[PDB]
């Protein structure tokens, strides 16, 4: 198992990565400092999980010490719903900058395929509670992410939760420049993505997975939810291997050519999370896992079922 994937830039990205969703501000920091400190040389932020300037001194703080040098660093952030108009990406994009504390980023995504109208709030609604579009075609913000590799600001572009049609879309972009490096989609054995995943690979597409042990500490869980890390299932591979579930969680798309982000802000968790490169889970493994499909997502961007470019409709 080899650390990096090669990107269709030419660059390498480390396949585990930190998550920085839900993890808190006061707590990010020292997260991320753990994260480099036991080995991690990849961290996945986003403008809309408000912790980027907090994320940023971490980094900023490692690179100081010289713990690490930034070339060996792969940042990735992502552009969200209400700057899908074509003039307000590179702000964007820069103030993502600002707060992480970085001159570029290595990977920069449109994080969901839903442009919302622009302002101060990330889910702007009508008055009847809907979410409010935006006009701005994807191509366009496309276009627009392309002039930020021809900036110098990101190494690489991308994008998440698009769905085979929406990516055959940007692949078929009349005068695509950049094609896409990355689709960032949900991943994990109640969810195994054969189809999409299938078909970003056929194309050159590097996959993250995100969510890869279910998000227990996702804001809308059930009690009665299914339970990845819970699965005795799971947690008999686990044993047999003498790992954890999270390890084997985690090991199972890596064994897919996929980049995997665990989150976690416990600093027991980043490091064990990271002791996955010393064991390999059996074809029987890999497909007794992938047997626990059941279509079961974690971020169904629920309150935009309505919109236009909510990509869940489709099979794959
Ligand atoms: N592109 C997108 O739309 C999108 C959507 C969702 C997620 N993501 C990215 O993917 C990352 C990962 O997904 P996620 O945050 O949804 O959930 P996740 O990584 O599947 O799970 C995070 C949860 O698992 C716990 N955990 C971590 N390691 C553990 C371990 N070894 N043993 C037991 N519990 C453990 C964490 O607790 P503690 O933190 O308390 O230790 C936290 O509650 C996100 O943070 C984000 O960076 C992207
Ligand atoms: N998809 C969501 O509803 C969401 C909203 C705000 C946020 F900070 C995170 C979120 O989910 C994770 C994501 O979209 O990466």
């Amino acid at each position: 198992m080899a650390s990096r994937i090669l990107l269709n830039n030419g660059a390498k990205m480390p396949i585990l990565g930190l998550g920085t969703w839900k993890s808190p501000p006061g707590q990010v920091t020292e997260a991320v400092k753990v994260a480099i400190d036991v080995g991690y040389r990849h961290i996945d932020c986003a403008h809309v999980y408000q912790n980027e300037n907090e994320v940023g001194v971490a980094i900023q703080e490692k690179l100081r010490e010289q713990v690490v040098k930034r070339e060996e660093l792969f940042i990735v952030s992502k552009l969200w719903c209400t700057y899908h108009e074509k003039g307000l990406v590179k702000g964007a994009c820069q103030k993502t900058l600002s707060d992480l504390k970085l001159d570029y980023l290595d990977l920069y995504l449109i994080h969901w395929p839903t442009g919302f109208k622009p302002g101060k709030e990330f889910f702007p609604l009508d008055e009847s509670g809907n979410v409010v579009p935006s006009d701005t075609n994807i191509l366009d913000t496309w276009a627009a992410m392309e002039e930020l590799v021809d900036e110098g600001l990101v190494k690489a572009i991308g994008i998440s939760n698009f769905n085979h049609l929406q990516v055959e879309m940007i692949l078929n972009k009349p005068g695509l420049k950049y094609k896409p490096a990355v689709n960032q989609i949900e991943c994990h054995p109640y969810l195994t993505q054969e189809k999409l995943i299938q078909y970003c690979q056929s194309k050159g597409i590097v996959v993250t997975a995100y969510s890869p042990l279910g998000s227990p500490d996702r804001p809308w869980a059930k009690p009665e939810d299914p339970s990845l890390l819970e699965d005795p299932r799971i947690k008999a591979i686990a044993a047999k291997h003498n790992k954890t579930t999270a390890q084997v969680l985690i090991r199972f798309p890596m064994q897919r050519n996929l980049v995997v982000i665990p989150k976690s802000v416990t600093p027991e968790r980043i490091a064990e999370n990271f002791k996955v490169f010393d064991f390999e889970l059996s074809s029987q493994d890999m497909t007794t896992l992938l047997s626990y499909n059941r279509n079961w997502r974690v971020c169904a961007l629920l309150s935009c079922t309505s919109h236009k470019d909510y990509p869940f409709h489709e099979e794959f």
